[PDB]
């Protein structure tokens, strides 16, 4: 039932998911002047060399690339995290126009899109159990700005025509997510939530300061996707982002001065 339209969008989600008005919801505005450098934070460890991508999928609210998480292949460690987090999937949020689309904002600035690499804490054994824990998931968030093309994204863009509508999937093997990462791993971190239902308060957010650049042609292909299933009125998959939520009793820490 939930979505991103006038009658089922983020302002309605609290009726089915009352945690939507909770104490650690995401996304948030990152006020760069109030985030405090935390010298105790460790460098992030992004170890993706052995990643095994499986499928690319239109799930009716985004498109996602799924990975084999049956083994410690692609893992996130370090930074604010205790333990090992396995990469499950990545997906994006994006806008109808280049001036909106990100979920997090930086000094109220919205980027054209935001990439989420979703990882779960292996001490909980499976992702369903991890979503029930305050430290169950770690999501690495990367902003997209429109400029030069990102070569490492093109293999994604070129297959989207084959998953236009909800439910459609395709083989998507041998995709290397390292090609989506910016140079710097400087980041902000705070405790938050899933940004789509069930909005569970289970996520350590790690948001990279450095955006990646993508071309207008690449993001325009995102905007050709469909929220609807095949044979239903065509509703473009655009503006599939939740707006910034109240920070409440939280501090955003920076890994960098
Ligand atoms: N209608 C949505 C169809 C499927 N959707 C949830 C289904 C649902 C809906 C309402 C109530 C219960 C369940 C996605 C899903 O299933 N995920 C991904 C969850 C997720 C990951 C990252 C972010 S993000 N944007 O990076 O913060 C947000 C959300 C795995 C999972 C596995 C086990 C769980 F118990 C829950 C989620
Ligand atoms: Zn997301």
């Amino acid at each position: 039932h939930w979505g991103y339209g006038k009658h089922n969008g983020p302002e309605h989600w609290h009726k089915d998911f009352p945690i939507a008005k909770g104490e650690r919801q995401s996304p948030v505005d990152i006020d760069t002047h109030t985030a405090k450098y935390d010298p105790s934070l460790k460098p992030l460890s992004v170890s993706y060399d052995q990643a095994t991508s499986l499928r690319i999928l239109n799930n009716g609210h985004s498109f996602q690339v799924t990975f084999d998480d049956s083994q410690d292949k692609a893992v996130l460690k370090g930074g604010p995290l205790d333990g090992t987090y396995r990469l499950l999937q990545f997906h994006f949020h994006w806008g109808s126009l280049d001036g909106q689309g990100s979920e997090h904002t930086v000094d109220k600035k919205k980027y054209a899109a935001e990439l989420h690499l979703v990882h779960w804490n292996t001490k909980y054994g499976d992702v369903g159990k991890a979503v029930q824990q305050p430290d169950g998931l770690a999501v690495l968030g990367i902003f997209l700005k429109v400029g030069s093309a990102k070569p490492g994204l093109q293999k994604v863009v070129d297959v989207l025509d084959s998953i236009k509508t909800e439910g459609k999937s395709a083989d998507f093997t041998n995709f290397d997510p390292r090609g989506l990462l910016p140079e710097s791993l400087d980041y902000w971190t705070y405790p938050g939530s899933l940004t789509t239902p069930p909005l569970a308060e289970c996520v350590t957010w790690i948001v990279l300061k450095e955006p990646i650049s993508v071309s207008s042609e690449q993001v325009l292909k995102f905007r050709k996707l469909n929220f609807n299933g095949e044979g239903e009125p065509e509703e473009l998959m655009v503006d599939n982002w939740r707006p910034a939520q109240p920070l409440k009793n939280r501090q955003i820490k920076a890994s960098f001065k």
